[PDB]
């Protein structure tokens, strides 16, 4: 079955604390948000693997260069995985990609925005099995629906071979459009955290998701 | 104009920094809160270091890829003068960063590591951006790719365009000639300066040549 992916796009560790509180159990992986990477630094990382050692934990650090020294800090403070943003030069993943086998870990090329399909060949030579599809949070506010033009290029990326996880503003009510697709993980920041209820937000979600898949 | 010189914090830990500023914090233009020090101590790096050097330029080197208002403003809410958006964000994403910088007097600039387009380019300068930081990748560096004709060619074409243009990615000393007659608005050095022997000396020495080449 796809997995279930809590952003935790949180400014300050407390804050993030009160999400995980409540739903740290009822997630698969747990993902250190970018906003909670520059809020808080690696640190956070450190702090949630010690308390939640037994999910799988993501560094959204979406790392443009600079590939082994970043991923090799995500990775001492005990990632699991870690994202690369889709523009990085292909020494980039490759240098991420090597650290995270040292750790027994895993990297992602993160696609939100401006990429092409050359570049995705590229990542598959050197070895990347996952891509998080991702509308712009940016571009979601600007109007930006999810349509069928998604739907085909995460196909595409997986007939590529990747794990495909998708992500960018998801609810409940969006999870039957990419039904029939091998969908790795889905990823929910604002559906889970900001629900009236997120233990019932993330349990609708897996429920969703069973029926789906 | 010359060329100013911006240092590239890219320490892990403040105390790692605070080794470089206490050194060259009076011989550079911009302190640079590097990437890897937003990663490694989040954004109390800008807060700490725009007040021990208030009257400097602090840019946050946070290579915004998506979010850009709410990443822009906790680089602005910790007193930084500039932050990075990377070339990949969707048009929005610079958008609302520049907006948010606007509130504070702050302003953004591109980073152009790795993939981008000139369309993209036009479409930054539409949306008000006018500095980008050309930028060879540090790991492209080291996967041995040189400074070259296409990288001139292109910066010209930035400049033209309307954009100061920033350049950096491991830049060395003997680097600035190749740069001799563009009118490039700053050299960023994180290396070169942090691991010199002398520190106060590579950043002066940068900034002699400099002064020669533009003077
Ligand atoms: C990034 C951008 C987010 O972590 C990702 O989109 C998941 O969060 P949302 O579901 O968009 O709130
Ligand atoms: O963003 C970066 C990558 C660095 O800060 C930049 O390249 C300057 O550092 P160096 O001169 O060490 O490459
Ligand atoms: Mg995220
Ligand atoms: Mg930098």
């Amino acid at each position: 079955l796809p997995m279930l992916q809590v952003a935790l796009d949180n400014q300050t560790m407390d804050s993030a604390y009160e999400t995980t509180r409540l739903i740290a159990e009822e997630v698969d992986i747990i993902e250190v948000g970018t906003i909670l990477c520059v809020g808080e630094g690696v640190r956070a990382v450190r702090d949630l693997k010690a308390l939640y050692p037994h999910k799988i934990v993501l560094a959204d650090a979406k790392i443009a260069d600079a590939g082994k020294i970043l991923s090799r800090m995500c990775f001492e403070a005990n990632a699991d995985w870690v994202t690369v943003i889709c523009c990085a030069d292909i020494n980039t993943a490759k240098g991420a990609l090597d650290v995270a086998k040292e750790f027994n870990g895993d990297v992602q090329i993160d696609l939100t925005g401006y990429w092409t399909w050359e570049q995705a060949q590229q990542w598959r030579d050197a070895g990347i099995g996952q891509v998080v599809y991702h509308r712009s949070v940016d571009a979601q506010a600007a109007g930006v629906a999810w349509g069928e033009a998604d739907i085909t290029a995460i196909k595409r990326l997986s007939d590529m071979g990747f794990k495909v996880t998708v992500a960018g503003g998801l609810a409940l009510e969006d999870l039957p459009l990419f039904k029939g697709i091998p969908i790795h993980v889905f990823i929910a920041g604002r559906s889970i955290r900001d629900a009236a209820s997120p233990v019932e937000a993330a349990r609708q979600f897996k429920r969703s998701i069973a029926e789906l898949w």
